[PDB]
């Protein structure tokens, strides 16, 4: 149906490991929207084929204003392109790496719209796995919203590819390549919201080997300036048993959250 002919692109958006995305618009419609580029080469040479089908079957059946929407796809023999929506304020990681810190009601709001996301998500079972800031992006208004789900799945899984590159958001389990389930989102929530208030995510580490026995331990300790009602959703979420991890429902619910997001669940 759809072809390269029928688009004018535009500057670079970003790059991923395989994903070179960039601004495009639609010649008959005028349709703004972004392209995201894949090698078939490279997804061959990797093997992730299955990747992509499931990225491509589970975001474009879902619908929720916290989750970035794919309209379609098509190739070309030496390429794959994915149809997007376009998120025109850009990363949360580009955001922290602008100031540094986030305060506490943005760092609240930040995670109801998460929630609420992955909530969403969970009524399906299925489980996104990789939440982190490059893949959280930021609409119009300034809503986040979740992207990437080339490493989504349904729960129960085992993992049966290899993790790339960063342990840093990743729970115990999943390193150790048991077995998980949706708990492994609200994890790395919890990372998220220490990395959101302090700079760096909780267990941060010069080399991979470090990194893998700072998780495996839940090795972390609070700046002074982290105050209590964080510490406490905190401490909550990175449990090492993810049956004491607590349910979304409860982070919703949360003392904190509730005194501090700007936003309804
Ligand atoms: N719809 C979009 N709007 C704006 N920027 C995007 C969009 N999709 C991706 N990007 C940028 O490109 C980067 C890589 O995109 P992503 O889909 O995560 O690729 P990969 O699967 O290779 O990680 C993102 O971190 C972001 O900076
Ligand atoms: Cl190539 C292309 C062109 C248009 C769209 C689209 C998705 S939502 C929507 N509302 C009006 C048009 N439109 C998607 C892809
Ligand atoms: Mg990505
Ligand atoms: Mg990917």
């Amino acid at each position: 149906q759809w072809a390269l002919e029928d688009f004018e692109i535009g500057r670079p958006l970003g790059k991923g490991k395989f994903g070179n995305v960039y601004l495009a618009r639609e010649k008959q419609s005028k349709f703004i929207l972004a392209l995201k580029v894949l090698f078939k080469a490279q997804l061959e040479k990797a093997g992730v084929e299955h990747q992509l089908r499931r990225e491509v079957e589970i975001q474009s059946h879902l619908r929720h204003p916290n989750i970035l929407r794919l309209y379609g796809y098509f190739h070309d023999a030496t390429r794959v392109y994915l149809i997007l929506e376009y998120a025109p304020l850009g990363t949360v990681y580009r955001e922290l790496q602008k100031l540094s810190k986030f305060d506490e009601q943005r760092t609240a709001t930040y995670i109801t719209e998460l929630a609420n996301a992955l909530s969403y998500c969970h009524s399906k079972r299925v489980i996104h796995r990789d939440i982190k800031p490059e893949n959280l992006l930021l609409g119009s208004a300034g809503e986040l919203k979740i992207a990437d789900f080339g490493w989504s799945v349904h729960a129960p899984s085992s993992r049966r590819t290899t993790l790339a590159g960063t342990l840093d958001y990743l729970p115990p389990e999943m390193i150790e390549g048991r077995m998980h389930d949706e708990k492994v989102d609200l994890w790395s929530l919890g990372v998220l919201c220490y990395e959101f208030l302090v700079g760096k995510p909780p267990f941060e580490a010069n080399t991979y080997q470090e990194t893998y026995k700072r998780i495996s331990r839940v090795e972390f300790t609070f700046p002074d300036f982290v105050t209590e009602g964080a510490r406490d959703l905190i401490s909550r979420l990175l449990k090492h048993n993810p049956s004491q991890r607590p349910m979304l429902r409860e982070v919703l619910e949360h003392p904190w959250i509730t005194a501090n997001s700007s936003k309804p669940s």
